[PDB]
């Protein structure tokens, strides 16, 4: 089953305490994710594969390089569980396609250029909703939610 995974700001705009969240919900887990976010992390993640999705041939065989979604999807195998971790347009791509969304809501307003899809609510149940408030490690409140299509 297809997971998007991804911290929200205001406007759905793309906190320690996000980490450990990301860390423990994709591990041992395939992450898909785009160029853009493929050349921020700088090396792939640790105990995860690594799928990269991009129109051109990749340039780093520490990952798996795929040219559509189906042959994301395809790259993964038979998996309990994959993780698409972006960035916006990637999300778009896999959203149709997504039965799990990993949503931290982060009361922040900070300047991007990306944003999280506009997911239907009407088409998501919220099965696990978790709010935090800010504190000395965490500059803002959070609320981690797990929604799944219904
Ligand atoms: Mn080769
Ligand atoms: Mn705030
Ligand atoms: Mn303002
Ligand atoms: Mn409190």
């Amino acid at each position: 089953m297809i997971s998007l995974i991804a911290a929200l700001a205001v406007d759905r705009v793309i906190l320690p305490a996000d980490l450990a969240w990301f860390k423990r919900n994709t591990l041992n887990k395939p992450v898909i994710m785009g160029r853009h976010t493929w050349e921020s992390i700088g090396r792939p993640l640790p105990g995860r594969k690594n799928i990269i999705l991009s129109s051109q041939p990749g340039t780093d065989d520490r990952v798996t390089w795929v040219k559509s979604v189906d042959e994301a999807i395809a790259a993964c195998g038979d998996v309990p569980e994959i993780m698409v971790i972006g960035g916006g347009r990637v999300f778009e791509q896999f959203l149709p396609k997504a039965q799990k969304l990993y949503l931290t809501h982060i009361d922040a307003e900070v300047e991007g250029d990306t944003h999280f899809p506009d997911y239907e609510p009407d088409d998501w149940e919220s099965v696990f909703s978790e709010f935090h408030d800010a504190d000395a490690q965490n500059s803002h409140s959070y609320c981690f939610e797990i929604l799944e299509r219904r």
